[PDB]
């Protein structure tokens, strides 16, 4: 593998995570995480998609609610896709990557 | 200040950066970096396009010594942005961004 | 710089943060943190804050304080009453931060 | 798996690596990594520097992978956690050491 590729959060989810079920049984969690910045000439608030896979996923679909505060290792990804044309999204995705609840 | 929003890379510029001056100097450039699997059985291959901005003299710094291919650690946050395209069409970008508490070091 | 040092912690204070002051007036703080691996095993880090975090630190925080660190990594010589002795410290630096996480252990 | 404890190296080896198999067959390796950082003190103006020598200890590939291919001066990039292990010495002494470890979850990666 050639380069770095890693992204650390801590925040708190912006709704409840929604869990879905692939076919062949792998978990696959979303849910969106904000992190902000406050200073004096002012507050910027992020919003950041992660996107969890297999046992983090079922993890956050038990425990996980809107305003949970977490831990979030993972890598950016962008991915393309088209709907009613072409739209771009980069989402924090953990694969090495670990999902912990601090609260 | 609230959470931690923090963005790691270790890549290669894919082409020379992109320095303009505003007095504070900005740059900008994209970043490569992959990963290697192997099939279940060849080995595979994916590469990641990072876009990265630099503010102040970390983007002094990129114009000067960094060209396309140079490999580059980058320490940054995410920013996501909003702009309407002269299609009317309203795009997102997100970027890595290299404030004052990132960092920029040529390798 | 020349190379990167980088220690990123999240984990539970060991003691009620020690707070002094340096001769030249500075703060500094001093508080070790817990972080586990599950068969369980701790480790406990050495963690060093200067100034306003320093005071911060001994404003806010307990044991069991639940924190985020970002630090670097310190070993410092010092000799006992006379053997060489060397501890290595995470050190919250210029790029450095801590953030209290809200919530506590118990017993 | 309770909090978080992550390092993250970038550095030049200050010796070539010391490759030994354990008994179980499994690879450590270890080597030190020397990372600097350069100032110019805000208060007096001087330019000052400040190296920071790490003890790294690799298991199983990258251990193997770093006997192989590492030398003295080699850059590397290191993400591990950290570890401080007590021993006493054949004098009697207490001593404790603190490493960088690489387990699985971490990487160890050339540069250049």
């Amino acid at each position: 593998s050639r380069g770095v590729n890693k992204v650390i959060l801590v925040g708190n989810l912006g709704q409840d995570p929604e869990v879905r079920y692939m076919p062949s049984g792998g978990a696959v969690a979303n849910f969106t995480l904000a992190t902000s910045e406050s200073w004096r000439d002012k507050e910027q608030t992020e919003w950041h998609r992660v996107v969890l896979f297999g046992k983090l996923a079922e993890v956050a679909g038990e425990y996980l609610r809107k305003g949970s505060q977490v831990y979030i290792e993972g890598q950016l990804r962008t991915r393309k896709w088209t709907d009613q044309q072409d739209k771009y999204t980069t989402e924090v995705v953990v694969n090495g990557g670990t999902m912990q609840m601090l609260g």
